[PDB]
């Protein structure tokens, strides 16, 4: 009669990490990657033998940095001349260039100069994602739905669509990042009347505010803000400033000018970053950082909070900035949703449920993953074709 669908997919395809989903058996399940990670590096590396994706790319950064390329999503629907574009060049490693005023990142791959549009590097992200779906169905996946920020023009809503449509998906449908995150919560399943819904997205390099309104399943975007230089790598830089002062005093050594003992303390800082998330205390253990000696130190959750203590109550000026902009009180806000990794964190959580006088946050959908949730819940909805009984 008529063969079994194929389940669609949710992908949030994230400017630092992407994440894949599929609704199944009345439940989301999140799909972690063959390295067992439940997010994968939004990141592509060339080399003279391979194209490597994901955590396989991320993983060899460090030696090959101008063949590796991450933050496509930067450049994605955007000019040459764009001023977003020519500031964000300076911090990256690879080449950046100009064909008729559209970006193109330049590698060295396989024995060639090859240049990519950013839609061509997002499609690869997009084929490990499609990929990673597939190990975990058992079977090949056509369509899915791929999420943007709210803040995204119709030329990266095309260019997104477009990086689907080279790796194979049938798109079927863009939809925006923090009306994901609302769907995962089933907010817009409450019935009848308005709900106001805030939604707090702090990523890796920037930080996002949303308020939205729901009435009847029906979402309105009311206002955005937020803070394109305030992320989790701004914390990692006052942990990897505060160590090489300490190390400093403890040794007399500055450690600041040999890259990879400057690397091996930013990724020791991050892990530390985290464990503080849910420990008082981390400890840090390097062995031979600089001059053959291992520095075997600590840091308290304290400490860590009071050296990013102005970041941390930086994020509240857009909140109150997106509540002016959507003619909002506080108090007339129903529900607040944790977005980003960076959420975890106690203090930025403690400030924000201060600041809306001591109101629940929505968490229980882990923050890093509750876009690709909504996104795997509204893909099992459109693909339904019930004909009416009489
Ligand atoms: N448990 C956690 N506590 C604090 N931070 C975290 C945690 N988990 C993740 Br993931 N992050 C950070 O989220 C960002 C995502 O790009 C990066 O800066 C990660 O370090
Ligand atoms: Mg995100």
């Amino acid at each position: 009669g008529s063969m079994a669908k194929a389940a669609a997919i949710g992908i949030d395809l994230g400017t630092t990490y992407s994440c894949v989903g599929v609704f199944q058996h009345g439940k989301v399940e999140i799909i972690a990657n063959d390295q067992g990670n439940r997010t994968t590096p939004s990141y592509v590396a060339f080399t003279d033998t391979e194209r490597l994706i994901g955590d396989a790319a991320k993983n060899q950064v460090a030696l090959n940095p101008q063949n590796t390329v991450f933050d496509a999503k930067r450049l994605i629907g955007r000019k040459f001349g764009d001023p977003v574009v020519q500031s964000d060049m300076k911090h990256w490693p690879f080449q950046v260039i100009n064909d008729g005023d559209k970006p193109k990142v330049q590698v060295s791959y396989k024995g060639e100069t090859k240049a990519f549009y950013p839609e061509e590097i997002s499609s690869m992200v997009l084929t490990k994602m499609k990929e990673i779906a597939e190990a975990y169905l058992g079977y090949p996946v056509t369509n899915a739905v791929i999420t943007v920020p709210a803040y995204f023009n119709d030329s990266q809503r095309q260019a997104t669509k477009d990086a689907g449509v080279i790796a194979g998906l049938n798109v079927l449908r863009i939809i925006n990042e923090p009306t994901a995150a609302a769907i995962a919560y089933g907010l817009d399943r409450t019935g009848k009347g308005e709900r106001n819904v805030l939604i707090f997205d702090l990523g890796g390099g920037t930080f996002d505010v949303s308020i939205l309104t729901i009435d009847d399943g029906i979402f309105e975007v009311k206002a955005t803000a937020g803070d394109t230089h305030l992320g989790g790598e701004d914390f990692d830089n006052r942990l990897v400033n505060h160590f090489v002062e300490e190390f400093k005093r403890k040794h007399k050594k500055d450690i600041s000018q040999n890259k990879r003992a400057v690397r091996r303390l930013r990724t020791a800082c991050e892990r530390a970053k985290r464990t503080l998330s849910s420990s008082t205390q981390a400890s840090l253990e390097i062995d031979s950082l600089f001059e053959g000696i291992d520095f075997y130190t600590s840091i308290t959750r304290a400490r860590f909070e009071e050296l990013c203590s102005d970041l941390f109550r930086s994020t509240l000026e857009p909140v109150e900035k997106a509540l002016r902009d959507a003619k909002l009180d506080k108090a007339q806000i129903h529900d607040l949703v944790l977005v980003g990794g960076s959420t975890r964190i106690p203090k930025v959580q403690k400030l924000l449920q201060d600041f809306f006088n001591g109101r629940d946050l929505n968490k229980s959908i882990n923050p890093d993953e509750a876009v690709a949730y909504g996104a795997a819940v509204q893909a099992a909805i459109l693909i339904k074709s019930t004909r009416a009984a009489a």
